């Protein structure tokens, strides 16, 4: 009921590509594993190459597709580490089950990914702010037009080296368009899984945001306009709450929120410091507006594998620009999180969150 | 701006497959249409042998569901003339889908001609036995070799064809049972359930398995705190009843964002409006209204509409634990039969009609 890393077939490349925008440059090899009625085949690391798909593949008709996204970091000691990969494996499997795609063993796949990165180790940059982006994918591959549980599937992993997210070597804030007409996900839906179907529909909304002079979309939900997510990031607010208490709040995992790995790590870190209240609670636009008027908001930011932490300085809501005082406040919490994550990720501090390749 | 049928290139196949017990969606004809789009605009359209697609592993079609599709039928009449049912509507709907996903625009009439040309090449695949048809499956997908979530700079439009048998075994319309569970949501206001995008279907697979597990054949998709009946499986839903105000009516949910605007659905409203024999409306329908109408003997027929079956009677709805009998079959089903008959006449050339497009 799962492929084994022990059965790995390696096929090194004939012509290695020469080393050098996110998501454009890929490495020499990829992981591929086929599944069918006779279960999982043997995993193989093969050179990077195209997929060959039947024109009726359910991956293309009915979006039987899911992905992951995580980063591997090369520290000063030249050792490569993945950040909390076990959580990505957990989330990938939940995604798989939701789309009736075949179950697999999380440790086997991780080992296969480790083996794949081992093989392309030379691709992992080591300049400040850089990393290798790891993109696993599982797709249905039924050669029929019936909307049904696939009897064929493909799991593959590709790797993309990436440069520093903040070019200045310093966090820079973003502006958000907050328009309630666009809804990313619904209770009872699939917004809490990393399914390809959740992203395609946001492309037009992101264009609307730029058209309107904003950089990303603030996803609102419900008649009370709950702040759910920022672009493809989780949202956090650092403020003095109504009851006079300083807290860090992020929306709870009630179904419309993608359970981000960084998000969970920011909650864990802040809980560990024990210096202020850390809570998972709904956040409405009205709470935010009242807190801003009353000078209670210190920092608003997104969390995700792309930037780690992204400051927010403006929200366009109801044709009205709300200034958010994040950068004015340091941004102290943001910088503290970035420094601890950086120290853990590049091996400056030992930590069980890191998985060595 | 758009590819042109004028520039069609044809590569006839040299490995024609042996023609056939037709199971929907598993048997394909010898040729396919294929047109690519990039920064230079659309390439030349081509008809070519049926073959696998080659895709970059980062293709946005597979990572961010930049994919949409259509579904329509070609019918071979008694006069052996092959005809498409209201294809212009499918073309309109496909274009709306493409725009919603920031996929490249095209000329609806040029694609239609290219499709006509393709069916003409595979004309001998069109079955002619009663209730059979040729299923047309146009697809448009983004194909950017990049993990960025953005408007693709490359896309692929293709069309494949499938011969299909009669939906109903001996021609007799056969009713279905539905699982109505509020825990399941197909689509939401502000979402994309009203476009024919691949993303709307993948999540239904697990729910359909649950319908089977619970002894039902299809899913009755409910929406909102008031349990509005929206769609039945991949079909629009219609209720024929005497409403609370004493008026005999045909009702279907309105196009308010959670309803896919079916070609058959529109055609049924057009026909029934034309007859002028009873009220025809687009209004939400709730489970509470249905239960009360069933208790009062006001329901005559409930049915789905779609390209698959045309019109599909419903005899049972399992709502939570209650098994509700729907008396569709005890009432003829008169309206269903009348729609079926009139559509068959139009579709198989028995009666020349502006709704038919000759191949
Ligand atoms: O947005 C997220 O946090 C998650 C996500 C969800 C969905 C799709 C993609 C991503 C993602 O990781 N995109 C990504 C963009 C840019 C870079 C980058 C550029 C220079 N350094 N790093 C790294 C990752
Ligand atoms: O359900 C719909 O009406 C639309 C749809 C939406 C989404 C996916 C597929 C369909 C569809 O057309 N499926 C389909 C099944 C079976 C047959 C058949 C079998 C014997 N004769 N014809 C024809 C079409
Ligand atoms: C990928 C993603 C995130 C962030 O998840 P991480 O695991 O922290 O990278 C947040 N929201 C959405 C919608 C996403 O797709
Ligand atoms: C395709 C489809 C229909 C029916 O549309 P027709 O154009 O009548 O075939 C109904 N509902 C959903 C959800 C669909 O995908
Ligand atoms: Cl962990
Ligand atoms: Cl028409």
């Amino acid at each position: 009921s799962s492929f084994k890393a022990a059965d790995l077939q390696l096929e090194m490349t004939q012509k290695p590509h020469k080393k050098p925008v996110f998501g454009k440059t890929f490495t020499d090899h990829m992981l591929m594993v086929e599944w069918n009625d006779k279960g999982w085949g043997q995993p193989r690391i093969q050179p990077f190459q195209n997929l060959t798909l039947h024109p009726a593949s359910s991956s293309l008709h009915y979006s039987l597709q899911l992905f992951e996204g995580m980063k591997a970091f090369k520290g000063k000691d030249q050792q490569v580490r993945l950040f909390r990969p076990w959580l990505n494996m957990d989330r990938m499997l939940r995604s798989a089950m939701r789309l009736c795609l075949p179950s697999f063993d999380k440790l086997e796949l991780l080992e296969c990914i480790r083996r794949l990165i081992e093989v392309d180790k030379d691709w992992v940059p080591d300049a400040a702010g850089t990393s290798l982006y790891v993109r696993p994918v599982l797709i249905g591959n039924e050669p029929s037009l019936g909307v049904s549980q696939p009897t064929r599937a493909l799991l593959f992993v590709i790797l993309c080296p990436v440069g520093a997210y903040f070019p200045g070597g310093s966090v820079t804030p973003v502006s958000l368009l907050a328009d309630p007409a666009f809804i990313r996900a619904w209770v009872g839906g699939v917004g809490n899984y990393k399914l390809g179907g959740n992203y395609g529909p946001t492309v037009l909304v992101q264009q609307e945001a730029l058209k309107r002079g904003c950089e990303q979309v603030l996803w609102l939900y419900g008649p009370d306009h709950q702040l759910t997510e920022v672009g493809t990031m989780n949202i956090f607010v650092y403020w003095t709450h109504e009851d006079g208490v300083l807290e860090l709040v992020t929306p709870p995992l009630n179904g419309v929120i993608l359970p981000g790995v960084v998000r969970q790590s920011l909650l864990d870190m802040a809980q560990t410091w024990g210096e202020f209240r850390v809570v998972e609670r709904t956040i409405t636009m009205k709470q935010l507006l009242r807190a801003l008027e009353e000078g209670r908001v210190r920092e608003v930011f997104g969390s995700g594998t792309a930037c780690q932490v992204c400051p927010v300085h403006r929200i366009l809501y109801k044709d009205r620009n709300l200034h958010i005082p994040t950068m004015e406040n340091g941004p102290e919490l943001i910088l503290r999180f970035q420094k601890e994550l950086k120290e853990i990720q590049y091996g400056i501090r030992a930590h069980e969150w890191m998985f060595p390749v």
